[PDB]
């Protein structure tokens, strides 16, 4: 499973185009409060929460693991940009998370 | 704060005719490891995410009571009807969940 991870994680590098500038992402599993995923851009680490992991999906975590690398990419000011590179690769991004959330909501 | 969480409560209750069978329903506000929110319907209880309550608006409250006191009217068995009395209380319901998981993944 961890190795799925960073096989998932290596494949989305290459096809957002980032192993050109960094590459030198690592994915921590940590606990936390209030969201399923988070970057540091400084140390290049994507934190998945270890609460929500066990129930996530192929799709779901590529979803993720695609949303937080495209902040390397593209910011505040290119969120255009940023909305269609993850439309072309998710074009059914907004039934993933709608399903997620179900999904967690009835899950005990 | 706490007296608009009773007053919606209160008239969600009514508004989803519970009033009779039971109405004696609390909110109760605890941390939650993998939910928004949750309800234990033999203890008629509604317990809300403290970590994600600061940043919910009226709105996604009430979605959020009328989603847990409808498990109160409808099961597994009615999820038709359930569904049904959601959509015409919040027909814009997919919305609002895409911008409630937007707005916490964004907030730091
Ligand atoms: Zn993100
Ligand atoms: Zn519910």
């Amino acid at each position: 499973d961890r190795k799925i991870l960073n096989e998932i994680l290596s494949n989305t590098i290459n096809e957002l185009n980032l192993n050109d500038k960094k590459a030198n992402i690592k994915i921590k599993i940590k606990p936390l409060k209030r969201k399923i995923a988070s970057i540091s851009l400084t140390n290049k680490t994507i934190y998945i929460n270890k609460n929500i992991l066990p129930y996530l999906s192929d799709e779901e975590i590529r979803f993720i693991l695609a949303h937080e690398l495209l902040h390397l990419k593209y910011g505040k000011y290119h969120i255009n940009e940023f909305e269609e590179e993850l439309l072309f690769l998710f074009p059914n991004k907004e039934a993933i998370l709608i399903n997620l959330i179900n999904k967690l909501h009835q899950k005990k």
